[PDB]
């Protein structure tokens, strides 16, 4: 049980994204920050779920939400620039979490 989130899951970690920004802050002001973000994204199993668009938008809003809540344990803040930075990152990765499991999936399905 993922502490009280109804029914979520957490994975390992992957590397960053790295994603096409190129606004123009968004640009280099990603590329001096994007250490400072989650390695992963709280997800779910596609057994009982199997969809896309889930495993994006209530994924990053489940993930993004857990690096506001847990890091206010430890007296943190983030700006508004840095939430949708990071939303945009957990996009990324969140689809790349769906694909972790569905292929697992897709194997006890067919070829």
């Amino acid at each position: 049980v993922v502490g009280g989130l109804g029914g979520y899951m957490l994975g390992s970690a992957m590397s960053r994204p790295l994603i096409h920004f190129g606004n123009d802050y968004e640009d280099r002001y990603y590329r001096e920050n994007m250490y400072r973000y989650p390695n992963q994204v709280y997800y779910r199993p596609v057994d009982h779920y199997s969809n896309q668009n889930n495993f994006v938008h209530d994924c990053v809003n489940i993930t993004v939400k857990q690096h506001t809540v847990t890091t206010t344990t430890k007296g943190e803040n983030f700006t508004e620039t840095d939430i949708k930075i990071m939303e945009r990152v957990v996009e990324q990765m969140c689809i790349t979490q769906y694909q972790r499991e569905s292929q697992a999936y897709y194997q006890r399905g067919a070829s």
